[PDB]
């Protein structure tokens, strides 16, 4: 039916962060929620529908590894309401906490991410921006993928960089970088700190992630799987169901 | 929009529960999932309303403390696809595991349960079958409320309020059952131990001379929880609070101590 939450039902709290679209706050609504208020004030009737369309896309996601959509608001500002995640992003663990994860967890996280990613493809949903920042680990066990309802070029496929370039293949490339981060412990092109350089080089096929940076612990069974994900040639990339099967066999 | 999952996608596995309500197997569908299916030649549409009601009530929930409904089925067996849960029920932990908790966790479990129950009532949903058995502990410490079935919008006798025991079901009945669940958390024990007759409980609780022994609460248990619990267990419907007030008092406690 309708998942709108009437004005005054949510007690908006502390400002968590800002994104290109939206500002995230912690909220009070039958427990803890997260509210993403759109960068918008007025009830513009035509962008209203445009907003509602994105809600329609969100409300078709009922998977454990996808961040739980819970409702939307219209009156105290346009807003997306989801579950609250305890802990930090996958980016924070890998790069900002220096926290040592056992190799067993890494594969699980990838497996969880692939579970979420396959589901979106099954529902014919292209994420368009899958990175470790949009992967929230609830209580450091459970993957929640969000932010799918002049940017992050590290997870960007070659065909996306040079301009329909957004497809299920580009999400596959994004996952390879995610795997890279997990299996190398860091972001790609770390030595080359030049955005424009990377854009031009990865775009022309001159640059690709370095796999000598993977640790010895990494199974070469899916070290090969990255290569499949990280292919410059998009049609030579594995689909996510294909991907989901291979990763799972690792335990 | 459609939540129908046509078959072939679903890879059924090992069953965990059975009966005449639908067997529940552990399937794999884009990961670990759960399926509750009728093993029948044909559910000649007497079952077809029960199934349709549950799909209607499930499709309208999206909460972390409510079991995650993932889909339904019509073509072969009737089935309900929900998230897979890792762990055992609250009933298992308190009673069937002989495990024990700190006050800290016990009050937390009540809160998460209160959140889901508050959510259900806000969506104008009556659970009608709330008990420790239907409260799953997923990831070993996060509440999942399920087994809707009797939901709408024998063996379950202990969580039954007099007006149901003596349409009886209401938000108030859910409230009474909540008080019983609180009792299991704050005592570790099921109500009416000194009564091993089904006929004793059913008459006495219905009559209004039987009530849980609140002397059995833990020493570490808050005086506010024991007070809150007695309010949910009121013999008279009207004197029972609503979950917004129930959740409010709990939240302070969890923060207070
Ligand atoms: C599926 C809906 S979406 O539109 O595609 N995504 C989405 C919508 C609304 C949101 F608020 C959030 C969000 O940032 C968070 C949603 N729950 C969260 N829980 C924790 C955090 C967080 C992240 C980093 C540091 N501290 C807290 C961030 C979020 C969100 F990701």
């Amino acid at each position: 039916d309708d998942w709108e939450i009437p004005d005054g039902q949510i007690t908006v709290g502390q400002r968590i962060g800002s994104g290109s679209f939206g500002t995230v706050y912690k909220g009070k609504w039958h427990g803890d929620v997260a509210v993403k208020m759109l960068n918008v004030t007025a009830p513009t009737p035509q962008q209203l529908q445009a907003f509602k369309n994105e809600v329609g896309v969100l409300r078709k996601t009922r998977h454990v590894n996808i961040l739980l959509f819970m409702g939307y608001s219209t009156k105290p500002q346009l807003a997306i309401v989801t579950q609250w995640c305890e802990g930090s992003s996958l980016y924070h663990h890998l790069h900002a906490s220096e926290t040592k994860f056992e190799m067993k967890k890494l594969i699980d996280i990838a497996r969880q991410t692939a579970r979420g990613m396959d589901y979106l493809h099954a529902k014919s949903i292209i994420h368009r921006d899958l990175k470790s920042n949009n992967i929230f680990l609830h209580e450091d066990n459970t993957v929640k993928i969000g932010d799918f309802g002049s940017g992050s070029i590290l997870w960007m496929a070659p065909e996306v960089i040079r301009m329909n370039p957004y497809s299920f293949q580009s999400d596959v490339y994004a996952f390879g970088i995610v795997l890279y981060e997990l299996m190398t412990g860091q972001l790609p092109y770390s030595n080359i700190n030049n955005r424009d350089q990377i854009i031009e080089m990865v775009g022309r096929g001159s640059l690709s992630p370095d796999l000598s940076k993977v640790r010895s612990n990494c199974p070469k069974r899916m070290k090969r799987l990255m290569a499949e994900c990280l292919k410059k040639k998009r049609d030579e990339r594995p689909s996510f169901p294909r991907i989901l099967a291979e990763i799972e066999e690792l335990a």
